[PDB]
């Protein structure tokens, strides 16, 4: 629900950031490297991930969404959970993440606390082409969200791209639907 | 619990719009057709459903009051979550989705991805009258306490009886004195 | 946790009102009663109880704490909700109510739909000894609610209050504490 | 989640508070020496700790977040409750608190109400060596340990970075020792 | 669902003893008087309760149905759980509890362990109309009842039914009733 | 898990029996109809539906599996439960009841206690078709239960039974598995 | 509630049994120990302890209810579950362990893979108390064990010894309980 | 808990059986081929794995521990359920499904109607190795207690070399001696 604190940074620890927003201070998980661009009595916004359990309500916050969004995937694979997917990043910034986890790099993981040899087998082989292996590749992610086949989401979305191509993704989109609503 | 967020749309992305308020950034999740009249950069307000599950708050944002509650009338329905109510309502607008259902539109749903010939007629089913001036509001709030319709029609027109123009609010809270009577 | 919630009234519906605090709008659940003090495009506050369960989060807001503490205290009772505790307010006010309970009128709480004849009767039984009948008496409840018995939340206290003069109910409280704990 | 609240006192009660912010009025709980400080129309901050169970969403109140972790910590013994956790605090300040437990003093807590002989013991066994009381390598190791690390793994790496830049800051020597960590 | 144990008694203890029916040997709960009629290496027979929580499965163990009814309908009080039933049971023997109950005998109820003057109240609130002793017509509308029939309609079948077959069983009596009440 | 119980009838109530197999008594919920024929002292065997919730472990039996069966398709609908199931038999026989649900009669449902006139719609729209409106049909069942497509499953069907028609029902389907298994 | 297995030995492995009770055979988890008095194709009983959990139902047989018994307190500890609690007792004999754990030889606690430096003390301080040091004591922690205090289960006890001469630990008890009713 | 099931065939099905062992009759899921050997009115025994769970307790059956084994092998790999680990084992009988998965055929696997190209994949990932002498079964029980390995080999060599013709319990328990050592 939570998907972004702007405010005064009160507090920087080591393992996390306060930010007051309407003068409520949310405590903010991240890594040293999202911390080490923070400073007490600034002002700083976090893009944040709320994972709520039942006995427990944690944000998590990252410099922009693509990291954050990055979080949220490493949190897809079986086993691995917050504090697992905070140490993976912890331990690699993002940019090596994802490069260890096309270049299939089983070492590298490894070396994060608590992902063994097979752990990063399964997150390699769960997301490789999942991180990064443009119009019409989003426009159809989306029909395919909503619950629509591939092949006929790209069906209409080839055929609304074509019919008018200075479309935008979003009124791609909307067109697509209009014809898979079939009128 | 949250009814609406209003603030600065901090992104406008395929399925969902980041409203900040109070520096707090909400993910609320809309239809393409919601989506579109959003920009980025501008102030904004969406009526939203808050769904509350063990391991899951979200938040889902409409245009009107009366398309969030079509929203939730759809949860309504056995093996429709929130996912499948939102397709729902991007393939179909809340008045053509409206008229789909009252209408009995088998084809119409199945369009839906994830809505089958027998789910479409559940729906079809279980909200065909579902989808839709002072007398008949006052005695829903009051049916809406448990009273029995009848003792509550019976007390409604005593007081609009009473007096004529008299708010909704005012009829109905006049109502209640007259059945915690005696 | 939502003790109140102050902010500009942008709905006012038959069963609930909707106030905008710092942009997001909370949808609080009230009576007829209540709702009716409410005026749309006006500031307003409301004394709230937050009803926080697995799938569902709900404020209920009440005019003071007052009403808002007997609502919680309702819901101590084995078999009664949120829905017939608001029901049993709509029908009759904190203070009648409270008179009801106290005076163990069945044939009154009856009148409220959803409790019935020993629905009543179960409430008047565990609601009387509680519901409406000085620096001693509180400071000592406040010591017997941090689980010290009576007979030694009485001594400290009364230690406390004939070596201070006489002040704060907080100092006396505090104080009583520090005796306590030596 | 909510670590800390700042606003108007609307009531201060016996046992506990109503800070007001931004329209949100937060009931917050509270020792009689935490709300006597308070005084109601005055904007007050109360360092918090948010317990979120299955059918409840509370707040517990603190003047720093030194006491605030006290009260966490207390938590993490079995049997210890929020509201044993209020008691104990209520009855002996938190340095007090502090002090009992590092000396074993079972009798002191013995006297807390709903502390038992058996209790307070598991309770100094439990807190003892875990108190903060009772300085930048120590950190980041424990830093590097809190992300997953082994205790000797940790400090190597740690003395390392330090030997090298002369003496600096817990951070960066957090986030050049994780660089080395991986490898 | 296990309604009765019989087999060889292979341990009576002072709150429970081990029937062994076909190799299983079952431990039921039981009071000092039900397990006074008991005798080790001898075949006995006890009709139970069983009672399946999310992280239990225990019998509890009578003498006849008729007392098992009594504990099943302990457990019907709010605040009353299968513990507090025995002990209740342990000292006031089944009649002398049915009669105390119906006789809101509050100072009798106080007397066991557990149970305060408020508790006694609920239980003779709750017990004392519901009590099998403080017949073909009330049974058969019973079971009418219980199926969701409403007490008028149910007494207008059952009473046409017996005018008809003068005076038959309750079975019977019951099937035909439901006949009439398919219309 | 258990589908059936067989042994003495130790005890006919108006809403169940209890059956003793191996020492052990099960109670076992049923319909004054069921019951009608069963007589205490004898033996006796029923088709029963074990049915577990978190906090209960109960047993429904009946004459035949096609009983008992339907029962459990009446389970699927929702806001039917166990005991409105009972009810809805105990009122109408498994003949009748599944006629009504052919013949969509509305009315009759209605007078089970606790059918409304839109819950009776609910059962009469979920199950007309899957209560009655043969070698073929049935090995299709067993594939599409296994997860195999219809318009496919049929497919090998007919191949195997037309290659071969003195083939039983279980010996058509593992040859059926067989081709679809693609060997 | 299944106290204990007899029927013919189908199978043993190396860290269970399979006792086949009346055509059911049920999977009994017990120590190398234990297992070794066992040979297949054998009459054997052994004394179980059932745990239910929501998503298991496993069994644990042990030679004597001692070691049953035994094993069920070291689950009364924070942290010890059946895994844990087989391999200490596949570690250390009933015996042993209880004087491991009386004369709080952490060193040796420690030696069982799972239990480490202050899970021990843990262990230790939780467990001595209640692991290994008469007609009377008996019966007043019956009554203690029923709720009642011990300055009165121990007057009404003492009060039946000298009335009825003096027999059985059971009519004791129910004849304490018979005072202790009026 | 249930490792096995003795009795009367009372109904043989298309996809599970019923045996009855002391007047229960228990319903035992199982494969066609596994339901093939088996014949109304005769004496079967089926291994199986019962299932529990919040709202069901189910039994699967196959013809040797062995398979009954591999069958919960499934069950251990994410995504993978009762109903799905049977199917795959419809199509696919043990030896067969077990080179499938160790020769690493994502082909085969995905003519199980719910195994996709990504699922069959993981199982074969995660179960590759998966399926499948004294020595190692008994530093295998050892480690079965948490020991680790090089601890456990180094316990086992010295017992095996004690008396060479050991059984492999014997080797077991002896080595564990040695473990709680000082």
């Amino acid at each position: 629900m939570i998907a972004s604190v702007r405010g005064e940074v009160l507090e920087v620890a080591l393992d996390h950031v306060v930010i007051e927003a309407a003068g409520v201070g949310y405590r903010v998980n991240a890594t040293p490297a999202t911390l080490a661009t923070l400073r007490q009595g600034t002002e700083a916004r976090l893009i944040t991930a709320m994972i709520v359990r039942e006995d427990s309500m944690t944000l998590y916050g990252f410099p922009d969404g693509e990291t954050r969004d990055l979080f949220l995937t490493l949190l897809s694979v079986s086993g691995v959970g917050p504090r697992l997917a905070m140490a993976a990043l912890a331990v690699h910034d993002a940019p090596a993440l994802r490069q260890v986890l096309a270049d299939g790099n089983v070492a590298a993981l490894t070396r994060v606390p608590g992902i063994g040899k097979r752990g990063a087998e399964r997150m390699v082989l769960e997301l490789r082409d999942k991180v990064g292996v443009a119009v019409r590749s989003p426009v159809v992610e989306a029909l395919v969200g909503l619950g629509f086949a591939a092949k006929q989401a790209e069906e209409a979305t080839d055929t609304v791209l074509a019919a008018n191509h200075d479309a935008t993704t979003s009124s791609a989109l909307r067109s697509a639907l209009s014809l898979l609503g079939k009128a």
